[PDB]
């Protein structure tokens, strides 16, 4: 009975529309998705909500919860399970725009001398949170506790990508401890917040993979000895392993490890059937026997990312204007194999 063949999960990523979007943003979630086989959507909202707990987070361009709400709905309309994603360590500035928290509390700042060039060009590259401060799981619950509840949610996707500034040597809390462990212990609380909402955390992956033995690099793995953090924490936060430039054997890692994972990909296309094989590669497996299941069951499914804007990408899916974006078009193939891979059976 272990169907190998179907795909449990299917997720897209979409960032928040604007306010002046969400209708049409609402009618895709409703039309492409579901058709396409997206079963699954994470919105990455950030701080562009207008929350009711702290409005001075409210992103430039954020939506009200009538928008959110709104969204879900058609999000369930269509048996979409629906997940909120914010950044809650790094990303925490973007070129030189310095994202709500850090901007109006600077004090939750990890590197206050080190700052985003003016004007912007291993080079610095995002603020992170201090993970360590006394005053931001008391600031920062209220933020995702809003989005869960809105939302209805069962998961929420933390981000946890691309932490560069980390155990920075003049953070007077965090200056000098593992960095493996100050990682393991942030995702912790994480991890044990939405646990009491009865969530499925969800990460990104890099910070838990080599790059350094494995030479995958500093974007998409660990060039400062975050690595270790893949045993100190707990093996039912749902993995996001994103890969946009190959085919590689980290999947079956997480899997050996303790996790279920989704390999994640973006525009590039070739790649993403590479891994469409070898998700139905490994699922099938769990057919040589039994004990060989679990290594099987928790090859969950595959995510499909993008990173533009919903609406200057639902424009391109489509095809107006001669649109044209290679992740646009990469959801293609993708959600087109996954259907004839389980069509002929």
């Amino acid at each position: 009975q272990f169907e190998w063949n179907k795909l449990p999960v299917k997720a897209m990523l979409l960032t928040v529309p604007h306010p002046e979007d969400v209708p049409e943003f609402c009618r895709f979630i409703k039309e492409v998705l579901p058709k396409e086989g997206v079963n699954t959507l994470v919105l990455r909202i950030r701080y562009n909500y207008k929350f009711k707990s702290h409005p001075e987070l409210a992103g430039e361009r954020a939506i009200s919860e009538q928008q959110l709400k709104q969204i879900v709905q058609t999000c369930k309309e269509a048996k979409i399970r629906f997940i909120p994603k914010m950044n809650l360590l790094g990303h925490q500035s973007d070129r030189d725009h310095i994202d709500p928290l850090l901007a109006k509390y600077p004090q939750f700042d990890e590197s206050p001398d080190y700052n985003p060039p003016v004007p912007w060009k291993f080079d610095f590259y995002c603020k992170s949170l201090c993970p360590s401060h006394p005053d931001l799981l008391k600031t920062i619950f209220p933020l995702m506790d809003e989005l869960i509840d809105v939302c209805g949610a069962d998961a929420f996707h933390v981000g946890l990508d691309e932490v560069w500034i980390l155990g920075y040597e003049k953070c007077p809390r965090c200056g000098g401890r593992d960095k493996a462990a100050l990682f393991a212990e942030y995702a912790t609380k994480l991890h044990d917040h939405l646990k009491e909402k009865k969530c499925q955390m969800w990460m990104w992956s890099d910070r838990l993979i080599d790059g350094k033995t494995t030479n995958l690099l500093g974007w998409q793995a660990s060039m400062n000895a975050t690595f270790r953090a893949i045993d100190l924490i707990p093996t039912d936060i749902m993995i996001c392993d994103w890969k946009y430039e190959s085919a590689p054997p980290t999947p079956g890692y997480f899997a050996i490890k303790g996790f279920n994972v989704l390999p994640s990909s973006c525009s590039n296309s070739e790649v993403a059937l590479a891994q469409l094989a070898q998700v139905r590669l490994a699922r099938k497996d769990g057919t040589r026997a039994p004990w060989a299941v679990t290594l099987a069951e928790r090859m969950q499914g595959v995510f499909v990312t993008m990173w533009e804007d919903s609406k200057e990408f639902i424009d391109a899916y489509y095809g107006r204007n001669g649109k044209k974006l290679p992740s646009a078009e990469t959801f293609k193939a993708v959600f087109a194999q996954i259907r004839k891979e389980e069509v002929m059976n």
